């Protein structure tokens, strides 16, 4: 019994004065007023119950976000749903209102070196906490980095997140993959399921590059094209790195390519701070075993103004949970996961 330029956006007695925003993440987003807290908040209506995938992504995200508590990761403030499973058709997730995201910002604004440094610091600070919980985000990109007007940055969208599993990371050449193409690490196309922490560091390197130039560094138009963009900049992998790829099909593909030399980061980014480029290089390293880890990245000289490991907190314990559960049983776990926000007992 309240409408937003259709459709039904019914968020109960707490949240007044709706105001449409976007249409992302298989639902719809409005600004609204939190009468208990007296601040404007953001609300996403989620109607995922018709597709098993939507339900998977939704449960995964709610479980992680309710467990995490960190300044640089979006929190869930409230969840609104019907009082029974039967009546529950939609779920509304209430979060802090964030003005913009890095994707929208990069369309129109050039970043100062100071803004790049502070945004990168906050991304890595959030990622340290995520990785400390043994979780991989697996879809970091500018549109999943929320910003407010005071340059505070919060990571969102844990729909493809997974618990790290390096022992089961190996796969064959050209294995299909779901996360956003332009931010995929080279090993995804060669021999990796993206079950290790290094997958996220690559995505952060891509984001840094994009903050430096306002354009994606590796804009592949299709699955294999992505690998060739990467190789056009990094150059042919070195023998040691090629020897690490024991997958014959992936190794022979790399050996089949004509030799390409590295394109120097300062040719690519002539206006960039040289310490930023040194860190860039370390994040965009071909061999994931040689790729910098999140805590080393935080200690890099580029970030010296901000680095303070006592103020870079970690999760109080690892996270542990999947795809085998049907749409019906997923609705039930979602119902249980959101119980804490219910009025429940009222006299």
């Amino acid at each position: 019994a309240a409408a937003a330029g259709p459709q039904v956006f019914d968020v109960g007695p707490r949240y007044t004065n709706l105001s449409y925003i976007g249409e992302g993440a298989y639902g719809m987003v409005c600004s609204a007023y939190d009468n208990l807290n007296k601040v404007r908040v953001a609300i996403k209506k989620i109607s995922p119950f018709e597709h098993q995938t939507y339900c998977q992504r939704t449960l995964r995200e709610i479980k992680i976000l309710l467990r995490f508590r960190h300044e640089n990761i979006i929190g869930i403030n409230d969840i609104i749903r019907a009082p029974t499973i039967e009546q529950m058709k939609d779920v509304y997730i209430v979060q802090d209102l964030m003005e913009t995201d890095l994707y929208k910002l990069l369309k129109t604004q050039h970043l100062s070196n100071d803004h790049i440094c502070y945004f990168l610091y906050q991304i890595l600070r959030g990622l340290k906490y995520i990785h400390s919980a043994n979780v991989l985000h697996r879809d970091l990109k500018p549109s999943n980095l929320l910003l407010n007007t005071t340059c505070d940055l919060k990571i969102c969208d844990f729909g493809l997140a997974r618990v790290a599993d390096p022992d089961h990371d190996h796969t064959g050449f050209l294995t299909e993959y779901v996360a956003t193409r332009w931010y995929r690490a080279p090993e995804i196309m060669l021999n990796s399921k993206g079950y290790t922490k290094s997958i996220d560091i690559w995505s952060v390197g891509c984001i840094l590059a994009e903050m430096l130039s306002n354009r994606p560094i590796f804009p592949g138009k299709h699955y294999l094209d992505q690998l060739n963009h990467i190789l056009g900049i990094l150059g042919s992998p070195e023998q040691e790195d090629l020897n690490c790829i024991i997958n014959l099909k992936a190794r022979n593909y790399l050996l089949s390519l004509p030799h390409k030399n590295k394109v120097p980061w300062n040719r690519l980014f002539p206006n960039a701070d040289s310490k930023a480029l040194d860190l860039l290089d370390k994040m965009l390293t071909f061999n994931p075993h040689k790729r910098i880890e999140v805590e080393q990245a935080l200690a890099h000289p580029y970030l010296e103004q901000y680095y303070d490991p006592s103020d870079e907190p970690i999760a109080e314990a690892p996270f542990k949970f999947l795809d085998d559960l049907p749409k019906e049983k997923l609705k039930e776990l979602i119902f249980e996961e959101t119980a804490r926000f219910q009025p429940g007992y009222r006299s």
